[PDB]
């Protein structure tokens, strides 16, 4: 019954659909649409909406920054609705995990410069694998890029996936995503 702010990053961006660093909207995008949440309030370039996973109150935003998402979006929408910081999950593209491959952590480089800089280990967090640049391809372009096809099948998968843990977490918190998801235990 406390709610969840679920926000993923990426870039509105129209050249950014479908590219390796933006797929944390497509999570929330899916979330939304498999939730039945409309998100058609903009502030700014920024997508949010409200509904509920359940009987657990929602709400999805798209942060447009990959940059200041926090204080931009997160933030004061979290105040408003008076989200706690433990129920404020970030999804976002994860250079340091083989593509596809899902991790939700609660709270506490590259990737890990990057964490470090935006303070998002204080967050509950849903990681979706991309892998790291190859060889020595431009970060720019490799972020850039889009999944080629075998990569796609395994982000589709990831997706699917993330949809139901995100649902979990929201119903049933930590341990009832480790007893649902996790082989080891």
């Amino acid at each position: 019954y406390t709610p969840w702010l679920i926000a993923g990053l990426g870039n509105p961006g129209n050249k950014y659909y479908g590219t390796r660093h933006n797929v944390g909207f497509e999570m929330v995008d899916r979330i939304a649409a498999e939730e039945g949440i409309t998100m058609n309030t903009e502030q700014s370039k920024s997508l949010l909406g409200i509904g509920s996973i359940g009987e657990v109150p929602v709400l999805v935003v798209k942060p447009q920054s990959y940059m200041n998402y926090s204080g931009e979006a997160i933030g004061p929408l979290a105040a408003y609705y008076q989200v706690p910081l433990r129920h404020i999950l970030l999804i976002y593209d994860d250079t340091s995990l083989p593509n596809g491959v899902l991790r939700l952590q609660k709270k506490g480089g590259l990737q890990n410069v990057i964490e470090h800089l935006d303070g998002r280990r204080e967050f509950p967090r849903l990681s979706i694998g991309i892998g790291s640049p190859p060889g020595k391809m431009d970060p720019r372009a490799f972020l850039l890029q889009k999944f080629s096809s075998e990569e796609r099948v395994q982000i589709d998968t990831a997706l699917e996936q993330g949809v139901d843990a995100v649902r979990t977490l929201v119903l049933k918190g930590f341990s009832g995503s480790t007893e649902r998801f996790n082989l080891v235990q």
